[PDB]
Formats: structure tokens, sequence, C-alpha cells
RNA sequence: UGAAGCCAGAGGAAACUCUGGUGGAGGCUCGCAGCGGUUCUGACGUGCAAAUCGAUCGUCAAAUCUGAGCAUGGGGGCGAA
RNA sequence: UUAAUUGAACGUGGGCAUUCGAAUGUACCAACACUAGUGGGCCAUUUUUGGUAAGCAGAACUGGCGAUGCGGGAUGAACCG
RNA sequence: GUCCCACCCAUACCCCGCCCUCAGGGUAGAAACGAUGCCCUGAGGAGUAGGCGGCCGUGGAGGUCAGUGACGAAGCCUAGGGCGUGAGCCCGGGUCGAACGGCCUCUAGUGCAGAUCUUGGUGGUAGUAGCAAAUACUUCAAUGAGAACUUGAAGGACCGAAGUGGGGAAAGGUUCCAUGUGAACAGCGGUUGGACAUGGGUUAGUCGAUCCUAAGCCAUAGGGAAGUUCCGUUUCAAAGGGGCAGUGCCCCGUGUGGCGAAAGGGAAGCCGGUUAACAUUCCGGCACCUGGAUGUGGGUUUUGCGCGGCAACGCAACUGAACGCGGAGACGACGGCGGGGGCCCCGGGCAGAGUUCUCUUUUCUUCUUAACGGUCUAUCACCCUGAAAACAGUUUGUCUGGAGAUAGGGUUUAAUGGCCGGAAGAGCCCGACACUUCUGUCGGGUCCGGUGCGCUCUCGACGUCCCUUGAAAAUCCGCGGGAGGGAAUAAUUCUCACGCCAGGUCGUACUCAUAACCGCAGCAGGUCUCCAAGGUGAACAGCCUCUGGUUGAUAGAACAAUGUAGAUAAGGGAAGUCGGCAAAAUAGAUCCGUAACUUCGGGAAAAGGAUUGGCUCUAAGGGUUGGACAACCAACUUAGAACUGGUACGGACAGGGGGAAUCUGACUGUCUAAUUAAAACAUAGCAUUGCGAUGGCCAGAAAGUGGUGUUGACGCAAUGUGAUUUCUGCCCAGUGCUCUGAAUGUCAAAGUGAAGAAAUUCAACCAAGCGCGGGUAAACGGCGGGAGUAACUAUGACUCUCUUAAGGUAGCCAAAUGCCUCGUCAUCUAAUUAGUGACGCGCAUGAAUGGAUUAACGAGAUUCCCACUGUCCCUAUCUACUAUCUAGCGAAACCACAGCCAAGGGAACGGGCUUGGCAGAAUCAGCGGGGAAAGAAGACCCUGUUGAGCUUGACUCUAGUUUGACAUUGUGAAAAUUUUUUUACUUAUUCAAUUAAGCGGGGCUGGAUUUUCGUCCAACUUCUGGUUUUAAGGUCCUUCGCGGGCCGACCCGGGUUGAAGACAUUGUCAGGUGGGGAGUUUGGCUGGGGCGGCACAUCUGUUAAACCAUAACGCAGGUGUCCUAAGGGGGGCUCAUGGAGAACAGAAAUCUCCAGUAGAACAAAAGGGUAAAAGUCCCCUUGAUUUUGAUUUUCAGUGUGAAUACAAACCAUGAAAGUGUGGCCUAUCGAUCCUUUAGUCCCUCGAAAUUUGAGGCUAGAGGUGCCAGAAAAGUUACCACAGGGAUAACUGGCUUGUGGCGGCCAAGCGUUCAUAGCGACGUCGCUUUUUGAUCCUUCGAUGUCGGCUCUUCCUAUCAUACCGAAGCAGAAUUCGGUAAGCGUUGGAUUGUUCACCCACUAAUAGGGAACGUGAGCUGGGUUUAGACCGUCGUGAGACAGGUUAGUUUUACCCUACUGAUGACCUCAUCGCAAUGGUAAUUGAGCUUAGUACGAGAGGAACCGCUCAUUCAGAUAAUUGGU
């Protein structure tokens, strides 16, 4: 046959992630010495929609400690913060929503986002609209915290990894049906060229595994090895069970 | 055609319910250009034309149509298939 | 080989002559080398198998057409001369 | 039928002549000869494939002819001649002008009729098809040889502003303009031209490019790659940019390139005039921007950098360094509203033109004001006073207001607004005179209002939508900051006015299309965009007109058929047809009325009605200024009423047919460009799967490589189903996926141990995988039989049994899924294989391989009803353009030669042959029977040791991935020098962050800590949308300076900071997985192939026709084994059976006698053979051994298998003769290579020797059953090539089982009676309208069902004519004879042939003509490609199973036919008639007659009239149509 459609993703060039109204990444900011000693204190200018994502963004301006410059930087807002807010980011912020901690300074229970795996990567966890982390429990002796991420599953990370208390703002978004192939399609059209996907089933052998025959069905099993060759990956792939659950 | 929102009046004990306006929403609707190409299985079929012409027809505020610049190159691309 | 110079096989020396032991013909002496084309066949008298039968399918002997004209069967690859 | 005479003629026979071939003789003291000759004799003569011999011809080479030739070589033409059997040679005549030939050898690119051969040229067709879309031209004159398509004037028309107009972008490139023109081109002409020839033509500081960046591309640093080069675009880089006087000295630095838009961003130009061709570009006037210099005036300043206002802010200036902050550039779609420009519209006025029988103070035209410099206003908003409920202000739209509204007073962003300048001096319009041209002069004027849901552009404030929020950069400006500098006698802002200089380079013409672009072209196609008048009208709808532009497309004459386009039709109204295909009908606006169903939103324009013109009126709906008023303006909309008319009025144009249902998809949307627009795809909704970044999915040869990812589970990635409602049942045995392994199995390389001299072998251990075990079905998928049973019968709630992983649950159904099947019942109709509602043992329905139901929607499929109609009964008529004739111009397909039939034979359907019929020049218009007409080396089928696409548990591999080992790979500790395990370290390696900014230790400060002095933690910043920078100061020096050092700001270590860490990673091997990918294969025979079978290696009998040989998918069978005896020898005996007899005992036990030719046995099929044996029992043995030869059968006299007779050993047996080299004989089986064994006291390892190891020679075994021996799965309905009529599917040909039809006999039936009418059991035929059988023709194609239309033929006669017979009284009916003259219907269902009904009828007979008839139609079916379902398959896919959608080409050629002319015999009129054609048909009323006949019922016919059905010819008085 030929090669079929998810492995011309890896490609690219028209399945690349369209980026010109996407204007600067949200994170924070470079761990430095006010963070780790103390704290620093920024305002929130304004508010923003970034193209999409789904959750609001948030442009925080700090000083420079060093070069007389105020420090652009663009957050993932949590629900309640509003312009003209101050942010406090650091060891010794307090415990406000949309202020920036240690996990290691924050009781358990907690609700936080945008934590980071490791200590400097600048927010990779609970990104998303209504999505947040769980501060599970602490162990002071080595200096680790554990979390609990919004998959439902525990994890340990560094006691001075950062996090930013709250719930990140947008939630309920998926809630509402779209209702139109127009409100797919304006989803989609400013993320990647992802939609729509046609059956395999009602394809070409030459095209997919799924293709061909007199009815359209699935000759083989729709459960894929873990290990399959880069082609026949085209199903449940590493299915552990199928079916309602 | 007439969805939210808004104005006035009426009925009821209340819950609340009616009437007349205003408003101008919708991958709404008739329909011209554009776009397409259902039927005549019409014309032509050494044609005007290596796919056109006539009537009839589908859509017509949007998943509509479109120019230029750019990207994807052959067991490769691209495909609402 | 035999009881055996008894046999078996092959011979020397003699005898039988061209009537040398039926007819007819010899208008086919024998051997060798190298090589071509061919390796779809078909028809008929007689015999004969399968089949209801076939201008059907399959065999035996022989003769023909293929490769072949000529006179006859008006006409015809095979019939008659 | 037979007999007898004579005669005719074949290439045969006889004689003779001649040619050739073959054979046999003669020919030298040569007077003797192309001796390779001559003379004599005899016989013979066909020929494809093929073989051989001799000769002829062509281009060249050597020799020779003392060769020919300008007094004419070669070539060419020549119904002139000679020679040869022939290929050929020679000569004469004509043309021509320079070379050529014979003979002997040598040599070769050496001989053409074909190859759908190649190249070039030329025909018939043929003066033929044709030059027919886009409404259309006519008169006069000029030019000219010539005028329909040149020009001027006049008339008539078209485009009708989403144009046939005026400009451009792309593209083209001189097509632009002038002058001239022979040919060619402009499919007719041409004086004309986008043609040809010669010249000319494109002027920019202001337009665009240039500048910026976007998507993206390419350098640099680096890293890969054998390399061409790939990645990389800020990285793991010592990256750059400015100041002061070719170098010196300073300051900053986070970061350091280019390309990429003539539509994005952007400094700045307008008006008038001017050329044959340019203009925002030239000329005149009047401006603007940028950059650089620099003067005057003005402003500021003698305590140095302006004043005014409460404020919003203002003014002509009014310092401002580094650094920082902000704005502009800079942004979506849509809606109504308001302002403005332009256009349109309505008045009045000044001028001009048109009309003027009459009328119209009338109809039409001009009445203009640019950039730029000011000045005065224009929405929002903001400021001051003040403080609101009785809430107020306020928009078309409900927002604002104690966070300050109303009100009053102000500030301000915004001009395409008014006024002034520009500027009337311009332009324009009139009138009067100049003039030879130069085109000259003069005068007057160039005005004032209104209206609007008007159109277009633009601006502004609001509002709606988004899980959609709708570019960036160059560049410019403002502010914070306060560096430096700056006068009191002159400096200074050169953000004020004026003054000075300069603005480089390239493009610039023209078209922008029914003729300048692309399509082979001057092609009805395609190609981006701006401006957009009047009327009607809702309207850039259609129709007509203005400005502007065309009048270009071969023309003239007639008006035949058939066409294409436009139409109309009496009565009926789908009866036509597969089907209402096509057409008709409805249609605007206002008022009324509107159902089931429903997701409550719709359906809905449901359905269905009424009105509509003109004229004269009336009323309502406003604005402005002055206090329920008065006056002056305004243009549209609505409503009411009279009158009126041939009751007509959306009068043209424009403009929904509707309803009741079924199947299917929810809807909007999308695709097979050029046969399928769909039920297919998509979609929202639902569900499942993977993944927490050292990750998931994917790319790359690799990479310090990349996409998702400027991403982080409400995310990305992979799938299935397909809105809503209601549900989504049971099964984990099979195949997948997944999880754990304690486990015992299998188990690679490396490593370990043992043996050995070593190579090497062996053993243990042994990762992943497999195996074992669990889960998983919204994973792939699957979801049963048999029997009995209820008080009529029937059925089976119930029971029994086999059996599964589970046995189909809820639902649904002859459904797009049901064969039987046209299922059964009901409804629909007169009639229904159709539709609908039910039923259900459902071949083969069924639940996200989704089940059921669904409102709305559908160029989806289906049925019915109403309306409507030429679909039809049944045709007719009209118009335009063709066809037709003419002038001009002018092809192509096709073509062996050609063109009359009947029959015969023939390769089985002839134009040619044979026998007949016949047959008379040359033609024109039609036509579609034939030329098995043309188009294409059949696309169906088969063959090929030909492919390709796709699939998989085919064979062999492979990228990737997983696991193990070794290297990278180092340093310690702990237990059990080194083993395995754990643990620790950082420097290898790896990852991340950052402008490498603050790390580790200590000190200082504080508190609880034991207060051990000596322990743990902190150490500036948290009511607010502000600010933070170019250090203040302390101390020491100093030129006494915002000068210099240290501190301010603790010391030391130079590890930037974290994570991981000798594990990842990387390199090399090894095991597994791996249709993701690659290569290849997928036997043969065969009454086509596939399925079936094995007739593929072999044996017996028969076919087989008396030696042997001999075929078929002929007949009846067999083999792939079995046996230490069932082999070998010897001896004794006789078997199967029958009779008779003996206790249990009998039909069968064991014993005895007699008879018993084999009727038994001999392993196994059958056939031979055997009796003191070849059978049976007993005794002894291994000849079933060794050595190679000869022979036989199959046969090539090869192999294999098998067999025969000897010879030489060693044996066995017997007294011996003898016999024994497997089985009584005919079947019982296997090469090369490789492996292994036995033997060879053997040979070799090639520098020498020994021992292992290896290789040799002779003989076996391991096996090829496709058996003389390849290692091998499917599908193709997406398909391809070489071929085949060696071979199927359709016609024809032979045959006739089968189908159909007809005879003979006579058992019976018929009241009795074989034969009125039938006729069993038998039996003989005929036909080719059924289906078979066969495979002769066709595979470089004969268009393959039916229907429609039309002609003709047959008889085996349904009706009609005339007759015979009857179980014929009449009537009706049955059988038969001549006879094919003449008829044989309209419909429902089905594509149907057929069938089955309704109805009429004299009757509703059967057939043929290539299953008549596709250049006659249609395309319903069949019969490609799309799609759905059921069953089957793991899958790709299959299904004479069911559905839906799917391009039907060419006549002008010859003949045939239909018509029409026509030469010759002088022209003409009037006639004859050979021959050819021939045409009529049937029924009903009255009378006969209620009569004959007959017991009633019933019930005729002949004659004679009167009409009507079908058919035929003609006609237009009447009616109807046109
Ligand atoms: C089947 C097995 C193998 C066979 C033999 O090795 C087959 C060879 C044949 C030869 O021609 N070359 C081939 O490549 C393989 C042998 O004879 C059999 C007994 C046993
Ligand atoms: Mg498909
Ligand atoms: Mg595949
Ligand atoms: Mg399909
Ligand atoms: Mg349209
Ligand atoms: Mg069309
Ligand atoms: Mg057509
Ligand atoms: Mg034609
Ligand atoms: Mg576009
Ligand atoms: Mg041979
Ligand atoms: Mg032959
Ligand atoms: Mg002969
Ligand atoms: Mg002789
Ligand atoms: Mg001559
Ligand atoms: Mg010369
Ligand atoms: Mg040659
Ligand atoms: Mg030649
Ligand atoms: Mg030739
Ligand atoms: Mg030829
Ligand atoms: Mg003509
Ligand atoms: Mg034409
Ligand atoms: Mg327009
Ligand atoms: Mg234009
Ligand atoms: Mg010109
Ligand atoms: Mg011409
Ligand atoms: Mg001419
Ligand atoms: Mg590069
Ligand atoms: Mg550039
Ligand atoms: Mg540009
Ligand atoms: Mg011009
Ligand atoms: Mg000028
Ligand atoms: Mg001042
Ligand atoms: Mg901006
Ligand atoms: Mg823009
Ligand atoms: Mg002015
Ligand atoms: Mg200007
Ligand atoms: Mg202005
Ligand atoms: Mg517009
Ligand atoms: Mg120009
Ligand atoms: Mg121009
Ligand atoms: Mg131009
Ligand atoms: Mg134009
Ligand atoms: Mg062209
Ligand atoms: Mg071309
Ligand atoms: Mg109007
Ligand atoms: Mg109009
Ligand atoms: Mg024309
Ligand atoms: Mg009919
Ligand atoms: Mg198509
Ligand atoms: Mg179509
Ligand atoms: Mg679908
Ligand atoms: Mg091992
Ligand atoms: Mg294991
Ligand atoms: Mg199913
Ligand atoms: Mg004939
Ligand atoms: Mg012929
Ligand atoms: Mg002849
Ligand atoms: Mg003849
Ligand atoms: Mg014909
Ligand atoms: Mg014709
Ligand atoms: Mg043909
Ligand atoms: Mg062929
Ligand atoms: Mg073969
Ligand atoms: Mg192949
Ligand atoms: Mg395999
Ligand atoms: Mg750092
Ligand atoms: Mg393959
Ligand atoms: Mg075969
Ligand atoms: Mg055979
Ligand atoms: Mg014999
Ligand atoms: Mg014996
Ligand atoms: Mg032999
Ligand atoms: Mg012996
Ligand atoms: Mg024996
Ligand atoms: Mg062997
Ligand atoms: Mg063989
Ligand atoms: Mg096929
Ligand atoms: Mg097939
Ligand atoms: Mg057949
Ligand atoms: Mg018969
Ligand atoms: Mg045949
Ligand atoms: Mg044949
Ligand atoms: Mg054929
Ligand atoms: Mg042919
Ligand atoms: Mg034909
Ligand atoms: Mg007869
Ligand atoms: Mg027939
Ligand atoms: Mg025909
Ligand atoms: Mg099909
Ligand atoms: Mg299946
Ligand atoms: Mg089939
Ligand atoms: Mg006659
Ligand atoms: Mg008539
Ligand atoms: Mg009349």
């Amino acid at each position: 046959g030929r090669v079929i459609r998810n492995q011309r993703k890896g490609r690219g060039s028209i399945f690349t992630a369209n980026t010109r109204l996407n204007k600067a990444p949200a994170k924070f900011r470079s761990l430095d010495y006010a963070e780790r000693h103390g704290y620093i204190r920024g305002v929130v200018k304004e508010i923003i929609h970034d193209p999409g994502r789904g959750a609001p963004l948030a442009r925080v301006v700090f000083n420079s400690p060093y070069k007389f410059k105020k420090q652009r930087e663009t957050f993932i807002a949590n629900e309640g913060m509003y312009t003209g807010q101050f942010i406090y980011a650091g060891k010794n912020a307090a415990l406000t929503v949309g202020n920036v901690l240690p996990l290691g300074s924050v009781p358990e229970g907690t609700v936080v986002s945008n934590v980071e795996e490791k200590v400097g990567d600048r927010g990779a966890i609970g990104r998303t609209s209504g999505n947040y982390v769980t501060v599970v429990g602490h162990n002071p002796e080595e200096g680790k915290t554990r979390i609990k991420l919004p998959s439902g599953a525990k994890k340990v990370v560094s006691s001075s990894a950062r996090g930013m208390i709250g719930i990140v703002a947008g939630g309920g978004r998926t809630d509402k049906p779209l209702l139109k192939a127009s409100r797919a399609k304006h989803k989609f059209a400013v993320k990647r060229n992802s939609w729509p996907k046609t059956r395999g089933v009602a394809m070409n052998p030459v095209d997919h595994p799924h293709g061909g025959g007199n009815h359209q069905h699935i000759g083989k099993a729709s459960t894929i090895s873990r290990y399959a060759a880069q082609g026949q990956k085209a199903g449940l792939i590493a299915a552990r069970r199928t079916g309602l659950l």
C-alpha cells in the first residue's frame, strides 16, 4: 500500500501548528535570587485571549532587580484574577490566589496550577481550562512533595518546584455542545490541520489497514500490539481492555 | 419568517399567566450575479469545443467564491475517501 | 565332456561344379558421414469403441488429400478414370 | 429393367519430332580437341516444407580487351526489332551532356508486392460534406481595373451601466501612429487590416519598484554524510554598534546576517493646455515632502532655559544627554441609524436646439471650481457650579446617572462642511465681425432654491456572533529622567516666519479579449478587478431608452422531404411509456382560511378561496416661524366612494403545481475534472484506547536533526458508530490485545566447568520471546438439533435426550436483507408479478459489525390521487435556420479489384464459382436492406513456465523495535585475589535553566533550642493599576574639581546553577517480533476453463478385429504392503464336497469307511499353473550370501524396475540324481548434489616427518508418488501485454435424445357398440418455432434481450367461403376436405418471452426471415468502473442472490428501393398494349318468423332491402383545426 494518514503527520508542512495569532508563550519567569529567598511583586496589566488554547492568559509586569527595566511575562490566569491585581512570586509569597509559590511552602490539600516537574522548567502540569494539581502530602527530610495530577495519577516532585495557587480560568468549557460542523471547524482551524477525519474502514486497502471489503468492516482485532511497526498502529494501541466501562 | 433583550396594557390571592408593539438571531427560507452541474439520457458528436451549447435545475451571508505569495515531489505527496 | 580317442567345437587331406538342389524379378548392390524440414493432420472401403445421433469423439489394415494438376460426377480436398 | 451395334473425347496408351536429366559405349606411334569437346544408344520428366547444382543481375578491387566516348558516355521514353524455356541480353528511333563497358579472378551494406513496413509524392471520394449560435441591414456619392463586408452622408437596428462602454493586474512584445502595397494571410471578396514595407513613438523628488516585515527560503557557529551535500537560523560562538583628536584614546553591549508583497505597512502634486502616437511624467500657473547648509526677523535670558486659564486646555517660538515608559503604524464579519462627497429627481431664471393641423409659459442641453494656506462649525468625550425618588435624561434599538445625573457655562479629537485666497486671468455657452493661411479679435453670461426608507463611496456612535477574538516590522511622535551647555553685553531654541541648495536608478506606447493572454487558430471555451444613467418594477430580475460603442459572424434565389429551435390544436385526458420523460398547468401583491403529525422550534406559501384597469374625488399619516390657533412649505404611503368598459385588468415581462404514503440518509456541507452527486464521504452527538515529558504518536541515511509543541489530560494522539427519543441482551472456547510470573518446560551469542596434544566436543547455567495462568467483546467476531405430550381435530404451555463458549434476548420483516415466491390474508383497480397493512420455524433479520421509531430537510428510490396537458387515440398546420439551386472557397474517414439476383456446392449465410433469371448511355434528390459497412492487433473466455495492484497463518527476507553480551567504564564500603548482591562518590556520559546574578563554607544580628562558647532556623520589600537607573555619604590624598583609592555593598574557594550518573546513550554481534515494506511463486491432463476425477509411476481380464503392436475422463478391478517363513532342500499324505454309521451330539464339534480330476489351497486384484504337488504335516537349514559379466521386457534397443541362463567361490539339503542367487509366474517402486555406514592391511593434504581432522576409490541407506526426480498461497468487478476461432458465451451448419406435430394395430371407454368421438400396452415417422449434444466459420470484434415501427413468407386453419361425417330433430357443438384470398384487438401487473385476469370481438391461430429489424429508435433488463444488504472468506474479495445511479458514434461511397431528368433515331399531336402491379373485408338490425324442427324449455337458415367495422383512392360545399 501507500503511507497512511497518521504516518504523514510527523513530516509536517500542513500538519504544523498555526501560530501567527499566538504571541509569547505562557510560562513563569526564570527562577532567580529574588524568588529563591524572598518574593517579588508584579502587576496584572491585562487579561487576553490566546487562540487555540481555551484558557485566558494574563500579561504580568515585574521590575528587573538589576537593570532598571520592566520584564513582561505571560502567565496562565486563574479564576479570580483581574487587571490591576498585585502578583507575588517567591518562597515568602503569601498564600493567595494568583501567587506563585514553591510547592514545599504550601500546605497539603491545597489547589495549584502550572506546576513544574523540574526546578526551572517554567510550567508543565495543569494548564488547561478547568484543571488543577492537588498537593497530597509533604516529605521535608529530602525535600520532595507528593502531588495528584488532573488525570488522577499521583506523582512525587521536588519541593522547590513552583506553582500558582488556584484553578485555571475558563472551567466548564467542554460542557456546551458544539452543535455544528462549523463550531468544530473553527475550533481546530486555529490549532492545526486535523479536522475532519475520514474513517479508515471506509478507505481502500492501499490507504489504511481497515480499508477494503464488500462490507465496511475491520478484518482483524482493532487492538494493536504495543510494538507494531509504524504503519500497523491504526487502532486501539496496546489496550489493556475494551468495551463499555 | 421573526429567537433573545426592551416598552406598554390586561387578568390573578398568589404562583404567575395573557395581549399589542419594538428588536433583528439563525451553518433559516424564495431569488439575481458568482459557484456548481440534476434532467432532457435535447443540440453537437471528422463539433464552436480532445467535454462545448440551450432549456431545466442545486446553492446563494456561509463548511460561500476567489487572486497573488509560500509549502508538501513519485512507492512520494495530497485526499469531507 | 565321457567309464572310454566316447562326444562337442574348429580344422588339414580327399569326393560332389555351376542343372550349387522351387518360381518370378533384380526398372532396389552394401555401408558410411553431415544435415534440413517434420513432430496440429484430415478423408474413405472393411473391422470396431463411447453416444439417441452427429459433417461427433476415439482406434486396426490399406489407399488417398495435405504436397496434385487433368477427363467425368452441373457445382465440390478426398469419389470414378 | 435388360440385351445389341455404331460413334464422341483426358495432360492416360501407341508412333514421330524437339528440350533437358540420368545411364551405357567410341574417339592419339593424334590428318588433332572450347577431350570441361564431339559422335552413337536407351530410359525417364508432377510437387509444398526441404536439400543440392548451374546460370542471370548490382556496388567495388587486381589483370586484360593497345576496349567505347563531346563526330556524343551514363540515364530516361519508345502497342519498333532480334536472341534465350527463363532471370535477362542486344539493336533502331527521341531526349541528354561526361563518363562507361566486356572477359577471368577477388569482394559485399548485392536482387522486393506485401511486414496495420519507413520516408516522400499522388488519387477516387469530390467541386462533394460543408462555410446555418450571438435579431439586420438599405440608398446615394467618392476612391478604385475591380466594392455586400473601403470611406462620407442619410435611414433602420443592437449592446441597454454585473454593457458589445471607459481603465487596469497577470500574460503578450511593437500588435501603438503616419505613409505606401505586387504576392501570401484575413476558410467569400477586399481598394481594407492586429498582414506586408519604410519611418516615428513611451520624458517623474511627488505614480510604482526601490524601504519594512509576513507565510517561507538561504548564509554564518556547529553537527552528520564516502560524497554530490543534509540539518541548523541562535546554538554548547571570544559574533556588534558608536564618540573624541591612520593611528591614538574613550563609552555601551543580552543577542550577533540576507532574501521574501508592482493587492499588506509606506514622506511628499493638483488644475488647465498640448501630440499622428505620451502625460498626476511635457508646457503655464500654483504647491508639497525629505535631506544638507545657513542669514535676517521674532521669542528667551542682567537671581539662566515663556506666559495665560479654577479646570478640561490655549498661544508663533519657548534647552534637554544615556536609560526607561507609552502611543501611532495596527487590523474580524454582520445589522439598523446619523453626518458628508458624487450621482439621480423637482421648481424658477438667463441662453441655444427640436416640435408647432391643433396643444404644450412646453421637450432637451450648458450654468463648473482642483491640490494647497487659513479661518468658523460638526458625534463621542472631558472640565467647573450644583446635588437628584413624585426618580430623571434618553435611542429606531434601554442604556446612563450619589464612582455625580437633569440643568447652566466651557475645553477638545473628527471635513469629502460654510467663507476667503488659489480664481476667473481658467474652462464652458451664446452672439458679432476677421481670414489666404496663421484659426484671429471683440461683447455678454457663467444663477437661485427644494426634496428623499433614492443609488454608490466614506466617516461616526451604538449593537450582535464566537470552545472562531479576527498579522508583524520598518518608521514617527509624546512623556519620565536631568547629562551637558548657556548671557549682561551678548549669547542662545535654528520642534516660530522667511530666505539658500539638491533630490540618483529602472518601468511608463498598446491589448486586457466573440481578433493583441492560454487552449496547434483571428477557436461560441477559460482568465483577477474599479467606475455603473432614465422608465416600469421590491429589485445591479426581465423588457425599452440616454452617454459611449458596434452594425463584425460567406452572400443571392426559392420554401420539397427529413431535421434543429419556437408554437397552436376539436372531443377524450396517461388509454402512450420500464416510468407523466417532454410539455402544460400554478405563479406578483392585498384580504380570508389552513389538517395530520411534531424535537413545540415547525409543517405553512399547507390544502383552498376572493380582489386587481382607467378617470374624478375624499380622508389620514409632517416640518418651520410667530401665542385644542394662524400663516408658508413637503413628497411619498395607506384607506374609502362614485363614474366607466365587449366582466377586461400582476393584460407584455416576471412569476411555487399540490396532496396521501413507503424505503433511506437526521439536517447544512463534500467527491469520482471528461458516462455514476447517491442511500456513498463528512458532520455534531456517543463510546473505547495510549500517554505525566528520560513520555505518547510520527518523520529522518545520519545528526549537537525534526513535527505534534508558543503544547501538558476540559490536552495531544489512535479508532468505531453516526442528530433527537428509547434501548444497546448472552458468549473470553477460537484469533488478537493486555497483566503477573517464581517456573517445572523450551532457551542464542558471550561467559563457566570437564576431556583432549590442540583444533574441538560435551555438560551445567541460561535474557527476552513461546508455553503455562488471569482479564478483556462500544476488541475481531459468534449466538443449536431430535422426540413425545392438553377429553373432536389441530397446535404444543409441559417433559425427555444429544450438545455448545454461548445457543438470537428486546425489537423488526417476503423489508435495499426470503431461495421456494407472482408466499398467505386484507386494501387499492373493471382487471395489479407493482404499492400499502398484517402473518412469521426468518434459505441467510437483530441490537455502536448498532436494533426500533422519528418532526424538519432531499435535483435520492417507489405507489396512488387531484389539476393539467399532442405522451396517446391520430394526426394536422405555422414560423425561423438548414437541407435545396447559384457565385466564391473547399476538406476528411474509407478504398485487394469491384459493385443485379435465385438455388447449388463450398471453411456448413457468394459480388466473382456452376446452372438459370436476365441485362441498354449519363445522371439529380432522398433513403437506411446489404457491402457478415467504418472506427480499435476482443476489454468477455482460454493459453503463455508474460506482468502489475491488493491480501494473508503462501516461500525467502527486511527497516524499525525488544532482550542479552562486550567496549564506552572510573573511585570506595558492606557482607557473604576474585565471583554474584546491595550501597556510596564525581570527573566520564546524559538532561535542563540562565543576560551563565548572587553557589558552598565561615563571620556578623535574633529568638525557643543543651544555652556545649561552639544546636536548629531566619534575617529590608504585602491596605492602593504611582516612582525606582547615569550612588549620597564616611575616611585618606589632591591641580581642592559632582577629581583619585577603600568602605558604603563582610571574608575565603574561582565548581554559573540544578537533576541523573558509571546506569542511560552510543558502537558491534546474538535471540525474538516485524504484510509496515521488498522479491517471488501459486503443477498437468481435461469433449472451454473452474469444481469433480487421476485416465500423472505401475499390475490383471476385456475393448483388441486368432503372432506382436494398437486410443478414449472406455468397461470390472488392483499396488505403494505382507512373510525367518508364507524363502531353500527332503520325506510322508490328499484336498472342497457327498453318502452311510457312533453317548450326550442336533443343520454345524470329534471318530470310521466308501466315492470324490481338483469343483480346495497356494498372503493380498484377476488371469494362467500345480495331485506320490507347486497343496498339507514333519525333519534339517539361511542360495534372502560373495564376484563382476551376458541376455530378456518397457526401449532411443538410454535409465529405472523386474526377469532369464551360465561361470568362479562358500554353503544348505538329500542315499542320490539333483535343487537352491528370496516369495509358482504376471505389480509391490527411485538419478546428480549432500549426509551416513561397510570395505579398501588402500591413495592424498603438493618444503619434510608423526598423530588427530579432512578429502578420495568400491557397495548400501537417507527421496524426490507431478513417481527420468522446482524448494512455492490467494484475489482482481481497477487491471495490463503477446496471442488463440488449436478454445467457451450470441447466429449459422450436421443430429433430434428432449420439446412439438402426424401415422399403424386394436384391449377397452362410449345406454348395447373397437374404430361418431377417443384410444391403453406396443410401434413407425416428420419439423427445426424448445432445450440439449458437438466445436466447422468468426478473438488485428458479425454490436450481445426485449419492446416500438414496417414488410413479406409458411400451414400444422382460430375466424370468414363452399362441402363431407356425428352418439347432427332445432339451436349450440365436435371430427374432417379444398383453401393462406382476407383478418386475428384495447388494457391492469412484470424489462420481461411467457403467464394471468378485465373488456370487446367473426376470431382474438401457430411460426419464420442472422432467436428479421440499435449508422431505425429506446435503454427497462443484461453488461465495467460508485454504493447498500444477506450468506460465504482471517483477509483482499465471491455470489444466474436482492437493490440504486450509470456518454448508445459515422453515410457525402457502391448497390437496393423511392421518386426526377435524360443523349442518339426531325419536331409535334393523337393512340395501341407486351410486360409489371392489382383490393376488397366482415358484422348487425327489419322481413323470413316465434315459422320449419321439437312432448315443453327452446328455436333457424335462402331471397330481398338498411346500415355499420377494418382497409383503399380522392376531395375542401359545411363543421372543426391551423
Ligand atoms: C530429501 C533429502 C535431501 C536429498 C538431496 O540432498 C536433495 C539435493 C538434490 C541435489 O540435486 N541438489 C539439491 O540442492 C538438494 C537426498 O537425496 C534425500 C535422500 C534426502
Ligand atoms: Mg470506497
Ligand atoms: Mg495493508
Ligand atoms: Mg462496497
Ligand atoms: Mg444564481
Ligand atoms: Mg450545461
Ligand atoms: Mg445527449
Ligand atoms: Mg451529425
Ligand atoms: Mg485566500
Ligand atoms: Mg527434431
Ligand atoms: Mg500444411
Ligand atoms: Mg490426385
Ligand atoms: Mg554416356
Ligand atoms: Mg546516349
Ligand atoms: Mg558539364
Ligand atoms: Mg540489404
Ligand atoms: Mg528497391
Ligand atoms: Mg515497393
Ligand atoms: Mg501500407
Ligand atoms: Mg454543397
Ligand atoms: Mg453547421
Ligand atoms: Mg457592480
Ligand atoms: Mg477593464
Ligand atoms: Mg492600427
Ligand atoms: Mg479570403
Ligand atoms: Mg483574394
Ligand atoms: Mg541550509
Ligand atoms: Mg526586502
Ligand atoms: Mg509594496
Ligand atoms: Mg493613448
Ligand atoms: Mg510645470
Ligand atoms: Mg511667551
Ligand atoms: Mg498599535
Ligand atoms: Mg493589515
Ligand atoms: Mg473655494
Ligand atoms: Mg494632495
Ligand atoms: Mg479636510
Ligand atoms: Mg462595494
Ligand atoms: Mg505612460
Ligand atoms: Mg497608457
Ligand atoms: Mg494600455
Ligand atoms: Mg477594458
Ligand atoms: Mg494564441
Ligand atoms: Mg501549446
Ligand atoms: Mg418606483
Ligand atoms: Mg434593471
Ligand atoms: Mg460562421
Ligand atoms: Mg401498453
Ligand atoms: Mg463525472
Ligand atoms: Mg452527472
Ligand atoms: Mg455516513
Ligand atoms: Mg551457548
Ligand atoms: Mg525466560
Ligand atoms: Mg448484520
Ligand atoms: Mg445470391
Ligand atoms: Mg464480398
Ligand atoms: Mg469453374
Ligand atoms: Mg452466369
Ligand atoms: Mg445499410
Ligand atoms: Mg441517412
Ligand atoms: Mg464493424
Ligand atoms: Mg488479439
Ligand atoms: Mg508449458
Ligand atoms: Mg509478480
Ligand atoms: Mg510464515
Ligand atoms: Mg546562571
Ligand atoms: Mg507481498
Ligand atoms: Mg490447464
Ligand atoms: Mg490421455
Ligand atoms: Mg493381438
Ligand atoms: Mg513333495
Ligand atoms: Mg532393463
Ligand atoms: Mg548352483
Ligand atoms: Mg511357496
Ligand atoms: Mg541413492
Ligand atoms: Mg515424468
Ligand atoms: Mg476479469
Ligand atoms: Mg470475477
Ligand atoms: Mg455451451
Ligand atoms: Mg424429435
Ligand atoms: Mg461455436
Ligand atoms: Mg473451431
Ligand atoms: Mg469473435
Ligand atoms: Mg473480421
Ligand atoms: Mg453488421
Ligand atoms: Mg392444408
Ligand atoms: Mg431458430
Ligand atoms: Mg441495421
Ligand atoms: Mg456496478
Ligand atoms: Mg464475517
Ligand atoms: Mg456474475
Ligand atoms: Mg396483367
Ligand atoms: Mg386525405
Ligand atoms: Mg374555420
